[PDB]
């Protein structure tokens, strides 16, 4: 089996990207958040405090005729953004884009923090980095594609965003259409349940290529690219005007740059994010410092490869026995 959706940027900054997710018999469409960096499908649901609720599409299990109670199960997510979300689980039957998994645990939210009720484009997370990461308790639930892979032609998805525009999340085939060039595979370590990863380098605009090895996870539910302090130095040191602000809490830059490209390796591979993706426009309306789209990963403790490197790469994220991440130029 295939399955094959497209995913728009919730915004005009790509914020974060959002893909239809058919929920339950019949179906209810909920707009969903594809997240590699997490596990858990959890979704604003009626059971969501009412307060909570503003504008978003919720599930109602009793509505659905697949539904059914896992019995004692209750799950409690935080995010590395301060997000926090927590409720019950139900089974029923999800599908993306043609392909379908029945008894898939849809986490129900009974409670969810500030910065999801404030975004009424945001229905809630389909999870796809490991299983191991899932929350729920006592019995921890597969993702997604743990429940598909077994059917899917090729045990494979690929996550191939936009730039201010739609894109697509493909289950089980590569599209050989969708990209230039090869893709390069790189091994990946499955130890913190994460995509995880080694780029060969970087390089800043026209500058010299340095190879260094950065360890980073590949996270399409991370907006921005957050790299060590040393590299994102580097960069930020070739905008005119760009500083590092604690009081907006990062690199700032003037709305009037133009800014440089920033190339990260891929084995003996290269893909480059050109300049524009990584301006993430004024840090308040109106003003003319703008925000930058890579940051320090120093606060963090692992370097990011979010959305903004992301969306220059068709990536392949490879689900075999050993699994293996691909990128390709596009």
């Amino acid at each position: 089996s295939t399955g094959s959706a497209t995913t728009t940027p919730i915004d005009s900054l790509d914020d974060a990207y959002i893909t239809p997710v058919q929920i339950g018999t019949p179906a209810q469409t909920l707009n969903l958040d594809f997240d590699t960096g997490s596990s858990d499908l959890w979704v604003f649901s009626s059971e969501t405090t009412a307060s909570e609720v503003d504008g978003q599409t919720i599930y109602t299990p009793s509505k659905s005729t697949t539904a059914k109670l896992l019995s004692g199960a209750t799950w409690s997510i935080s995010y590395g953004d301060g997000s926090s979300s927590s409720g019950d689980v139900y089974t029923d039957t999800v599908s993306v884009g043609g392909l379908t998994v029945t008894g898939q645990a849809v986490e129900s939210a009974k409670k969810v923090s500030s910065s999801f009720t404030e975004d009424s484009t945001i229905d809630g997370l389909l999870g796809l980095a490991f299983s191991t990461l899932n929350t729920v308790s006592p019995t921890q639930q597969k993702t997604f594609f743990d429940n598909a892979k077994a059917s899917l032609d090729s045990p494979v998805f690929t996550a191939d965003l936009g730039y201010h525009a739609p894109g697509t999340y493909n289950f089980g085939f590569i599209d050989t259409t969708a990209y230039t060039g090869s893709i390069t595979y790189t091994a990946v370590s499955t130890k913190q349940g994460f995509w995880e990863w080694t780029s060969t380098g970087y390089a800043v605009g026209s500058g010299t290529f340095k190879s260094t090895s950065i360890d980073g996870i590949a996270d399409t539910g991370t907006t921005l690219l957050y790299l060590p302090a040393t590299v994102v130095s580097a960069y930020w040191a070739q905008v005119s005007g760009a500083k590092s602000s604690s009081s907006v809490g990062g690199y700032v830059f003037p709305c009037s740059a133009t800014l440089p490209s920033f190339t990260f390796g891929v084995g003996s591979a290269r893909i480059v994010i050109p300049g524009d993706y990584i301006d993430f426009g004024p840090i308040s309306t109106g003003s003319s410092s703008c925000f930058g789209g890579i940051q320090s990963s120093a606060g963090i403790g692992i370097n990011i490869f979010g959305d903004v490197a992301l969306k220059a790469a068709f990536v392949v994220f490879n689900g075999a026995t050993t699994p293996t991440l691909g990128f390709a130029s596009k």
